[PDB]
Formats: structure tokens, sequence, C-alpha cells
């Protein structure tokens, strides 16, 4: 009750895999990834469910620094090319839809980054580059974990902060500021 | 990599601080609204939308009977019910507007946020403060790294998720309670 | 600016909605509703286009007072043999629905199909085959493929076709308008 | 067994889409396309099923090769004083589409509204008041909304009115079929 006891433990995890991902995060992986994201002509995200949102979420952040991005099967999406990359988030790497789009847009010639706490898993296998974030760590135990962090909730934060850190990345090479963003944001719903 | 690494070095900082400062009496307030509520209803805009979207899909799971505003199965709200808005600054214009209408009409109202005296805030039977702008954070260094909501929203996302793992514990749920109710047919 | 593309279009229209009535298989009519009424929860599906034709139905289903969801949406819980999936697809062979409608099958949910082709992969896997046609039997492809791209004519007669199947079940549920507004959601719309 | 009530609705409808393509105003028609194409780009907007109508257009316009976004989804951009907002709404007062139409009139944006209402809060604000009308002259209120609750018929009348408009772009730009194939989106189509 009063103490709230598991929110304060769960908080506690989530730091952990923070610390986790600073001192493991493979920044040569990270580096291909930006490369990709930079030649292609156009950016696709997909993810599912939550997945999906965190998708959006970056989608969003590519589009407020200037690229041309799109969310697969959203409204306003024109068709994949072999000239473009796929952004999938899953991270089982078993994500049915995503899979299955995926060797859709591989099929067609698009390069292929999966964010996936699976490096052997089938979105991986298919993957121009695997950006491997991972949900459980390798001393826990899934059960435990999974008590706090139900559904792949770890690799989801881990993942949406992850993208949040190579877009702070990106803002640096390319020398952009929050006023840059700005400027593409939209206004309508918000009010700035 | 530097400043992706001293992003990751900064989000450390701020769930440390989270961590150290929840208010412990405010998220007891509004678990019990949660729970008292016929029908819960979610709403946020841009990025909060999507952690909106997040939260309610875990109550779902968790077995409430939740909605996400403007979407396309959401009932009309009722004196009976609770509506979550997710505004940083809390003067979003779209969750202010509709947080007011749902007021009117005798919902109850949480409001997460940053501002604790904000419109949303002013409205809200529970205002849950979350904070992305830290005090005395160096507002230029902050910016470059978390531009726009960033640093609000990832802390909001992670409070949210927090309040989940507390709601499973309260209920003694465990994950194959919300595996029987979790969408299928996309995920597999 | 006589825009006679534009009145040629309503005037095409006009005459698919005709076509509709005069030879809509009201049996079939009867077996989707009473799946739709004797459903745990009703399913809906489709892929861009029809997929707003999906949620259009969907919404219009919860004002009814059925429980209601929209495949892949943030609420949406696990389907089961005790649901209705309502697949709408005007070849049959949209892929996404295609495979999304075999799980559902699997799991033991039955499926309305609403297709122009009933000869294809959704239709052949559904209970129940509503069949919505495009092209109509002697008009010319390639006028109706100018005036309508992409399937769009198989779509606006499908919404027609949801609305009328709607208007129906108002009457044997003995609803009216104030009915269905005690039901619909007002935070967006005042 | 009969379903008297779906094929009434099927009768009102054509007989609706008839009104149309005899009432409709081609200066507006002109006006509103005109605006399309002078517009930087086009954001589109509805609430509910009126939403779910903007999208349906939105997705045909980036078929026709616009640059077009939908309010309030993921990739759409700042809005500004060279753009065109098309806000659809039937009644004309519906909150958030009028606040939002608000806000781009202040930005300075071009805002076409398609209503049913020609001196509703959103007609009032707009550049083109695009009226498509839900209802006709002679027809009883309680006799409509019985068959077509909750603004049913203003949503199918529009939805009709946009691809016909479409239809005609096509012919102003001799586009064909095949132009808009080699524009949407296949991932979840095959």
């Amino acid at each position: 009750h009063g103490g709230h006891m598991s929110l304060l433990r769960f908080l506690e995890v989530v730091s952990e895999h923070i610390k986790n991902l600073r001192n493991h995060i493979d920044l040569e992986t990270v580096g291909e990834m930006i490369k990709l994201i930079d030649s292609a002509r156009s950016i696709f995200v997909i993810g599912a469910g939550r997945s999906g949102y965190i998708a959006k979420a970056f989608a969003m952040r590519l589009m407020h620094l200037g690229y041309t991005v799109y969310v697969v099967g959203e409204t306003v999406t024109p068709r994949i090319t072999d000239q473009d990359v796929l952004v999938g988030i899953s991270g089982s790497g078993e994500t049915t839809s995503v899979v299955n789009i995926s060797k859709k847009a591989k099929d067609i010639g698009s390069k292929l980054v999966a964010v996936t706490g699976k490096r052997d898993s089938s979105l991986a296998k298919m993957a121009d580059v695997v950006m491997v974030v991972k949900g459980k760590m390798k001393q826990e135990r899934d059960e435990i974990l999974s008590q706090l962090a139900p559904l792949g909730t770890m690799f989801e934060l881990t993942a949406m902060i992850f993208l949040d850190a190579l877009v702070a990345e990106i803002m640096m090479q390319k020398h952009l500021t929050e006023k840059d963003l700005e400027a593409r944001h939209a206004v309508l719903e918000e009010g700035g």
C-alpha cells in the first residue's frame, strides 16, 4: 500500500537497464544504422502494438530532423521502394505482422534495420543492420523480470530511450538544435 | 557517439531523481480513482498520445474497462468515469479543451503533467506531477540532447509502467493474467 | 468549368447503388446479422481505405450497443471462439487481412467477408460471404477504372451496404437515433 | 427475411446522390480545386466518421501526387500560411474541427469547409464553403434519422463527393489509374 514498493522496485530495474545499455551498446552498429537512415531515399517505420507507438514516436522525431519518413499502414504513406529503408521494432524479432511486412519490403528490395532484443530472430536474420537492444539481461530470470515488466515492457522502454538517444546523436552530427526541430513540429492540436 | 551516451547519462540521472521524489500519496489517490471509475478514458496529444495509448493498452491487460479519447469504439464519457490527461506543460490546447468538457460532464480527471498549477492541473482531481526538465537543469544542454518534450515523455512513460507494476502487485496479478487479455492477431 | 467527370462519377455511383439493391442476397444479410447478434464481441479489419470503412462500421455497431473492436487498435483484447471477425477486402486477397483472418479462424472465431470476389482466399475461408461488387456486368472496365481507380467503387458500395445493414439492425432492435445518441462519443464533437 | 429497412435505405441513398448531382455548386467545386492545386501542402481533418472520410480523401490526394497530411497524425509537420486545410463536418459545429480550423486561420492557412450547413461556425471561417447536404428539402428529420442516424447521410454524401472530386482532378491532370497505382502503398495489400 502506502510505500508502493513494487512501483519503486520497477524504477530501480529501469535504472539498471539504462546503465546496462550505456555500458553495452554496440557503437559500430549505431553508426551503421545512422548511415542507412541518412542514405535512404525515405524511411519507413513499423511496430505492432506498443512497439508501434515507439515506432511512431521515432518517426515523428525523424520528421522533426528533416527526414522524409512514414509509418507503415498510415494514410499518406506511399509505395516503399528499393531505395528506402524500413525500421522494424520488435522485442522478440518474431512479431508476426512485423516479420511479414519486413519480408515483403526485403522482396521489394528495401533495406531493413531491426531494433530487437534477439540477434538470432526471424526479423534480425532478414536485416541489413541488427540493432540489439535487450529487454532481459544475461543475469536476469525472465519470470522475475516479467512480474514488474510484463509482456516485453523492459524492451519497449529501453528501445524508446535508445531511439531518443539516437536522435540526440543525429542532432549533434547534423548541427541541429531544438529550434530547428521546433520549426517542423505540428502545432494544430498542441498550440505550441 | 558522445551525445548518444551523454543522453543516456542524463536519462539515468532523471530516473534516479524520479525514484527519489515521486509523491507516493498522489500515486495512491490516482490508483483509487482508476479503481473507482466505471470506465477510464485516456488522452494525450502527439508523442504524449502514444504514451496515453501505451498506458491504456496496459490498463486493458490489467482488466480495466478503458478507452482512448477520439478512437473508433470509444463510447460517451459520463459522470461515472475518469479521464487521464497527459501533458508536459499542462497547457496543451486539445487536452485542456477535452478535459474541461469531461469535467463539465462530471467525469473525474487525473492530470499527468510537469506543471502543478497549469491549466490542466487546476481542473484535476488528482495532479500527478512528473517532471521532464528538472529544477535547475541547464536548459541549453538539456534542450540539445532532449528537445521539445523528450524528457517529460520518457519520464511519464517510465512512471506509468511503474504504476502498472504497482497495480499488478496490489491485484496479485502475474504476467500470465495479462497475457490472457492481450491481442494476438498482429503479434502472434 | 462543366466538371463533367465529377458529374459522371455521381451518375455511376447511383447506378451501382441501384445494382446493389436489386441483387442483394437477403438470406446472406440475415446470416450476417445472426452472427453479429450472437457474438460475444465483433472485431473488424480492413487495410487502407477498407480499414477506414471497417472503423466506420465498428463505430456504428458500438452505437447499436454491441461490444466491438478494431483489429490492431489500442484497447482491442484477445479474440476468441465466441467472437466474429468482419473482414473487408475488395479483391479478397489483401495479404494482411487474409493472414489475420486465417489466424482468427484457427482460434475458432467466426468470419464474415465483405468482398467483390466470391472465389477469393478471404471468401473461401469465411462463414458468411457478403459479395459487394466493384465493376458491374455490363460496365466497361476502362471507364470504371478511370473514374473510380484502385477499387473506389467497391469501397463506396461496401460502405453504403454496411450503413444499410445498420438501418436494418436498428429496425429489428426497435432503436431510434436517440438510442444511438446515448452511446456516441462527445468529447471531440461537442 | 425481406429486410425492408435495408432496401429502403439503399433507395434513399441513391436519391440523395441524384440530388447532389443536380444541386452541387460547380463554381465552388472549381474554387476548391484551385486551392488544392495552389497550396504548398494540403492538410485534412474530421472528427470520428468524418475523420475516416478525411483520411480516405488524403490517401487519394497522395496517389494523385499532392503533398498531403492528416491533422494529428505522426509525420504531419507544422502547418503554414501557404497550405490549405480541408475540414469535414456535417453540422459545421464539430468542436475539435472548429478549434483546429481557428488555429489554422490564425496561422494564415486557407480553409475549405465540407459541410451540410452553409452558415455554421466552420463555414463562416472558410475561404471555400463546399456545401454537401445530408437532408433534402422535403424530407422529414424523424424519418431520415431512423434510416440514417447521426449524420450518416451527410457522411456518405461527402465521401461520394470527394471521390467524384478525385475523378475530376484526374481528368484535369491527365492522370490514369496506372499513375495512382505507381504511388499507392503495397506492404499491407500485396
